[PDB]
């Protein structure tokens, strides 16, 4: 009873690609397969296949590179029915209109603690603003991704260029340097060291430290005092798609009541969801009640501050010097 094949470009963590694929697979009998890898390496490898495109759809990571993706044709346009469904604001967040991507969760930007870490180090108090990240008491002890492959780093340097404007994001970003041991290839890693002991302060997107906590980390979240950023996760149709159709009723079902319900249920991911009809987890947050800045999709998820930006960051905050 076999129908067909569907290969996902997968950007989210492996338990949340994994069940979405063999939840797919059950439901419709397509036969469902995922590579995982961050949202900008995806991005560079999409790019690169461009001539012989080598998967279907990307699921999950961050919208900034779909929607730079989008802009360059790498995508294939579809709205959804379930677009019916998601959250007015975001039924069409990218910078080219028309869907050729779509959102399927919110993940609040911010930072966590370990509060048993920051005890066995000496410090009273726990950060609450961004700008107590700067503090040379915390000399090694903040993790936080690279946006050479993270999406979530992505996140945090146009959140902080919308904060501030961008000189001061890259100054913060320079004092912010002295304090970070490692920049880590994944979003979610500084979350998982935090969790570990490993790292005091991570920074990342708050569901995943919502996940370890609820696991047992001695983890505090903080929406930081000044106010902050978020993803939309995307769904993108990869132009030249092998299985378009399939690839379609794969974006249905992740814009769908049971498609994104099923991620905190069984994927082990607490992300908000966008779909005005699906059961949110109790873990998950509420942007309603945080100090959100309205994220700029269609300026972020460009060329021109994808590129500029990530360069500027390579350019200044790690290589020289
Ligand atoms: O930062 P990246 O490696 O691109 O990953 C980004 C992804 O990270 C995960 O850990 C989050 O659960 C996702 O919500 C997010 O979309
Ligand atoms: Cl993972
Ligand atoms: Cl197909």
């Amino acid at each position: 009873g076999s129908k067909g094949r569907l290969v996902i470009y997968c950007s989210a963590t492996n338990v949340m690609c994994e069940n979405a694929a063999k939840t797919f697979e059950q439901k419709y009998d397509v036969k469902t397969s995922f590579i995982r890898n961050g949202s900008g390496s995806t991005f560079a490898k999409i790019e690169a296949e461009k001539n012989n495109p080598q998967a279907d759809v990307w699921y999950g990571g961050t919208l900034d590179p779909q929607s730079q993706a989008g802009e360059l044709g790498l995508l294939e346009a579809y709205r959804s029915p379930n677009i019916d469904q998601i959250m007015p604001k975001f039924q069409d967040p990218a910078k080219v209109k028309g869907n050729l991507s779509s959102a399927v969760y919110i993940g609040i930007l911010g930072f966590a603690v370990n509060t048993e870490r920051l005890k066995k180090l000496g410090i009273e108090k726990i950060p609450q603003c961004w700008n107590d990240l700067t503090d040379p008491k915390l000399k090694g002890e903040i993790q936080i991704a690279d946006p050479q492959s993270s999406g979530t780093a992505y996140t945090a340097i146009a959140t902080f260029a919308q904060l501030w404007g961008e000189d001061k994001a890259f100054d913060y970003f320079k004092h912010l340097h002295p304090n970070i041991s490692q920049y880590t290839k994944s979003g979610i890693t500084p979350a998982r060291n935090a969790a570990r002991g490993e790292t005091t302060v991570g920074i990342g997107f708050l569901h995943d430290y919502a996940l370890e906590k609820e696991q047992g980390a001695p983890l505090e979240m903080v929406v930081p005092c000044e106010g902050t950023g978020y993803e939309l996760g995307g769904v993108s149709i990869l132009k030249g798609a092998r299985n378009l159709d399939n690839a379609k009723l794969f974006v249905d079902f992740a814009l769908s009541k049971e498609g994104q319900e099923t991620a905190w249920k069984k994927g082990q991911a607490l992300q908000t969801l966008t779909n005005t009809t699906a059961e949110q987890s109790p873990l998950a947050f509420d942007l309603t009640k945080l100090k959100l800045i309205d994220y700029d999709f269609e300026k972020y998820g460009a060329s021109d501050e994808r590129k500029r930006l990530i360069n500027k960051w390579v350019d200044e905050i790690k290589l020289a010097k």
